[PDB]
């Protein structure tokens, strides 16, 4: 034997779980049965005639990349079932041979070097198919003759002989070149595969373009927030290749590989909520039925488990603790239910190890400035905010996918609570895409896929504990502008809207919320203390509303409260909406089955052609009806200002004052004065100290932000970049934001 055979067997185990794959393990056996069934189902439908014109009738068309890719996937599934201990197909020679004959038929009639490397869809021809074929070759290696291996591997080398792309594509090329290298035993190619990981969009942090950013963000395709879509792919592929090579002659030696640990801590951990990977960072993949938030999260944990296998201390350990917690948290979808048998094996080992304790749940406010995203994690809930600007696109839609993604990133708020299923169970193909929670739009009117014309999108973070975001709205498809802010405190989030103006001639509205209800659509809900009808199909206007309470889809942990300072008039409707995934993902393989989900939708009508309109509401997660009423009677927050010049909210109980200044002119919000566009938050501890965080969300200020605070200080300390010019009678300092890329600068002043 040689180190190649050693590596080959290493990858094979990664695919099957290995010989020690305890078939007695409940979950393993369950997974191995689902596997064997799918294989049997395909095998029984195969056209085994030597004169066949296709492998499967439902996937015919030797030139349709979508179909060919699917054909290879099936053959891959069949191979696994034929090589996974415990499978009812393990070692079945007939299956093995039928699979190899299929590959030969495909080589002759579809996948070979006479085809164009760039024919639609190039992705299938260069990455998708090779990844499946390599896996098959590795699994049925022993039963593959030289003559056959040649046709398989020679074809892959033709389509993808090297690594030259970036981000996910580059990683996919690396794993393609790598596994083939192990198969044909090409040390040169194998080394190139290893080096591939050091390229753009992978190990090294990006300061622009595709890749992981130092602030935790992930971008793909230049302007799209993609941590949970393409980022998940880079993570999975990077983890699989690193683990494979680890300890071998071609182990990854690039020091930047430690960046990988940060992706988990900073890029993923904050965007996970009890097993779900937030959709706001999944791009057009939200329109994929097989990749709903929990299915995706399970994939990310699988990757964390893969890294735990070779990562150094104290990372391997932390990875296990994070994985454990997530697996225990997700009571919607069994983590073991949709991951590899090897993942299950390595995961059960972590979960069943009493010495490993579940990591603490994240608790913070984080500003993903590089990708116009922000997140708040608290006990019982998490709020995700998706924005867009001149740097980040509204939404992505290519290959007929995500056709209604319009407002999924235009000031859209995503609330995560104990209703783990909220965004899964066909939320995307049924929800009214024109009414994404938190957004302000021209009623029933879409917008284009692309960046905006405003750079003021981002926010400030106060020690990662609290924060505030803002977005300068101005759509290109039609006329509509506004200043939208969000202030994230401890148990509430305050959304402010000002200067909402339009000449479009289309009724303008701001969505307070749009939640998928229980199967019966009978969730109880109240307004000002009076129960509201729970019937489906009923529309109703609520006038002079101070507060609304909506009972969650779980006995507790998912209720949502809404407080309206100064009262409001809400337009609402509870209805059963029908749709199909094909409607938002028009690809041949997409299921067209109809689904029906219930929704409670609430929004503010700003009328047609409003001028300087505004709004203000507070999201009170998990509070009961009584608690919302109690809050409403003596609210913890207070709106300091809500003009097109400055939006400011104070949180009385915490001594917090947040303010978003929208212009480059001196303005004042409570104790805070700023001379330029800025996002600011202060925390005042009576007669002791005043904390302050400042950021330039535009990421375009090449000088400073001059801030003044209406308090007299004795002393201070501040992050580099900040220069204090005065402490008494008032606090004055400037913030050097040239090249800050939307980061927050902190300062703490000793009052006295
Ligand atoms: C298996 C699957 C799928 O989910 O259907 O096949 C299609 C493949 O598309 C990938 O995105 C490609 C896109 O298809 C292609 O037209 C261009 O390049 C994109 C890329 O950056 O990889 C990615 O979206 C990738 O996730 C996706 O995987
Ligand atoms: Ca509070």
């Amino acid at each position: 034997s040689d180190e190649f055979d050693a590596l080959r067997i290493k990858w094979a185990t990664l695919l099957t779980g290995g010989p020690a794959l305890d078939p007695a393990d409940s979950d393993i056996a369950a997974r191995t049965d689902k596997l064997a069934q799918d294989a049997n189902d395909y095998w029984e439908d195969m056209d085994l005639s030597s004169s066949r014109t296709y492998i499967w009738y439902a996937l015919r068309g030797n030139g349709t990349s979508d179909n060919v890719n699917a054909v290879y996937e099936r053959l891959r599934t069949m191979a696994l079932a034929a090589t996974t201990v415990g499978s009812s197909l393990y070692g079945n020679a007939d299956l093995k041979e039928d699979i190899l004959d299929a590959l030969d038929w495909l080589y002759v009639n579809s996948y070979n070097s006479t085809r164009s490397r760039s024919a639609y869809n190039w992705w299938h021809w260069q990455l998708g198919i090779p990844m499946s074929l390599n896996d098959i070759a590795v699994l049925l290696y022993d039963d593959i003759s030289a003559a056959r291996m040649a046709t398989y591997m020679d074809t892959i080398d033709y389509f993808t002989p090297s690594i030259g792309l970036t981000g996910a594509a580059r990683a996919w090329q690396a794993i393609v070149v790598g596994v083939r290298a192990v198969i044909v035993k090409d040390a040169v190619k194998l080394a190139a595969a290893r080096n591939g990981l050091s390229g753009t969009g992978i190990f090294p942090y990006a300061t622009g373009g595709d890749g992981f950013y130092a602030d935790g963000s992930f971008v793909q395709h230049t302007t799209f927030a993609y941590t949970g879509g393409y980022g998940s792919s880079v993570l999975e592929t990077t983890a699989n290749l690193m683990y494979l090579l680890s300890g071998s002659t071609w182990s990854v030696s690039d020091p930047n590989q430690s960046n990988v640990w940060q992706w988990i801590y900073e890029a993923y951990r904050p965007l996970l909520y009890k097993g779900a990977m937030m959709d706001m960072v999944r791009g057009r993949e939200i329109s994929r039925s097989y990749a709903q938030d929990h299915a995706v999260g399970h994939g990310i944990v699988a990757s964390i488990v893969r890294l735990a296998q070779f990562a150094p201390a104290p990372h391997a350990a932390a990875f296990k603790q994070i994985a454990k917690r997530v697996i225990q948290e997700d009571t919607f979808s069994s983590f073991y239910g949709d991951v590899s048998t090897d993942t299950i094996r390595l995961a059960k080992a972590i979960v069943d190890d009493p010495s490993i304790a579940p990591a603490a749940a994240p608790n913070l406010y984080k500003q993903y400035a590089a990708m116009d995203r922000a997140v708040l994690q608290r006990p019982g809930f998490a709020l995700g905010l998706a924005l867009y600007s001149t740097r980040i696109s509204s939404y992505e839609s290519i290959n007929s996918e995500n056709g209604r993604g319009w407002y999924t990133g235009a000031g859209a708020t995503y609330l995560y609570n104990q209703d783990l299923a909220q965004y899964s169970e066909d939320y995307w193909p049924t929800v009214d895409a024109y009414r994404i929670p938190g957004t302000t739009v021209a009623s029933g009117t879409p917008i284009a896929s692309g960046t905006g014309t405003s750079s003021w999108t981002g926010g400030v973070s106060l020690a990662g504990q609290y924060g505030a975001s803002g977005m300068d709205l101005s759509y290109g498809a039609y006329n509509l502008s506004a200043r939208k802010s969000w202030f994230m405190f401890d148990d509430e989030i305050v959304a402010l809207g000002s200067g909402i103006s339009s000449t479009a001639g289309i009724p303008i509205e701001t969505v307070v919320d749009n939640r998928k209800l229980n199967g019966a659509g009978d969730n109880a809900w109240t307004a000002n203390g009076a129960a509201l009808s729970t019937g489906l199909g009923v529309a109703q206007t609520l006038t002079g509303v101070n507060w609304v309470h909506l009972a969650g889809n779980t006995a507790d942990g998912s209720d949502i409260g809404y407080y309206f300072p100064g009262g409001a008039t809400l337009q609402t409707k509870r209805e059963a909406r029908t749709g199909t995934w094909k409607q938002i993902n028009n690809r041949p393989a997409t299921p067209s089955t109809a689904v029906t989900r219930n929704y409670e939708t609430m929004w503010i009508d700003h009328g047609t052609n409003p001028s300087g309109a505004s709004y203000g509401y507070v999201l009170l997660p998990n509070k009961t009806s009584a608690q919302v009423g109690a809050y409403a009677a003596d609210p913890a927050i207070e709106i300091v200002v809500n003009t097109s010049g400055v939006q400011s909210v104070k949180e009385k109980t915490l001594g917090l004052v947040g303010a978003n200044f929208w212009t480059d002119t001196t303005q004042t919000a409570d104790l805070i004065t700023s001379n330029k566009k800025a996002s600011v938050m202060t925390r005042e501890i009576a007669d002791e100290r005043l904390e302050a965080s400042v950021s330039d969300p535009t990421q375009a200020n090449n000088g400073t932000i001059a801030i003044e605070l209406a308090r007299s200080a004795e002393g201070y300390s501040a992050d580099p970049g900040i220069t204090v010019t005065q402490l008494a009678p008032t606090i004055k300092f400037t913030v050097n934001v040239n090249g800050a890329k939307g980061k927050s600068f902190h300062a703490s002043f000793q009052l006295g």
